[PDB]
């Protein structure tokens, strides 16, 4: 198991524009166009994203290719934010993977926001910040997902994803 893997698991993939789970348009492996309500802007959005002029629909190909950059930008992400990048460098390999799902979902500004939580989880803290992580929209909108990022923050191991 790794984070692409991982990702892949939460996110699914369809090769179609489509909504996410907020009701925003989405294509591929999770990869978010717009929060637009306009079909059109976020079919303009894809086109740019892809670089050539799309029905809507992509390739396998292309979806992995948006989700390689989008996982090389919620790292980075992290490793730019002042927040983010010490709660990063204290955790192991596995919770890293965690804090990076978090981030590809709602973004650096959204991850960085959860203050306490990410104290918690530099003072290694497990069962006190996945109890704090559990008290969030992010957990009550998506919490099949959350808890198993939360199982991963929790006990450093993948049992949430196997």
């Amino acid at each position: 198991m790794n984070i692409f893997e991982m990702l892949r698991i939460d996110e699914g993939l369809r090769l179609k524009i489509y909504k996410d789970t907020e009701g925003y348009y989405t294509i591929g492996i999770g990869h978010l166009l717009t929060k637009s309500p306009s079909l059109n802007a976020a079919k303009s959005e894809l086109d740019k994203a892809i670089g050539r002029n799309t029905n809507g629909v992509i390739t396998k190909d292309e979806a992995e290719k948006l989700f390689n950059q989008d996982v090389d930008a919620a790292v980075r992400g992290i490793l730019r934010n002042a927040k983010l990048k010490p709660v990063y460098d204290s955790l192991d390999a596995v919770r890293r993977a965690a804090l990076i799902n978090m981030v590809f979902q709602m973004g650096e500004t959204g991850v960085a926001g959860f203050t306490n939580s990410l104290r918690m989880l530099q003072q290694k803290r497990w069962d006190e910040a996945a109890v704090n992580l559990a008290k969030s929209r992010w957990y009550n909108q998506t919490p099949n997902r959350a808890k198993r990022v939360i199982t991963t923050f929790r006990t450093g191991t993948w049992d949430a994803y196997k």
